[PDB]
């Protein structure tokens, strides 16, 4: 299970604590994110971000 990393800004997508700000919740895979989620920190595409 990866993490991915916001190449813009640096955040981590974590996916055991998932985005629950963005409707994400705790378990869901970096690939089941919509391609509308953006980075919580910059506010960058889900397409900006990298498997750590
Ligand atoms: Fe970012």
């Amino acid at each position: 299970m990866d993490i991915y990393v916001c190449t813009v800004c640096g955040y981590e997508y974590d996916p055991a604590k998932g985005d629950p700000d963005s409707g994400i919740k705790p378990g869901t895979k970096f690939e089941d994110l919509p391609d509308d989620w953006a980075c919580p920190v910059c506010g960058a595409s889900k397409d900006a971000f990298e498997k750590q």
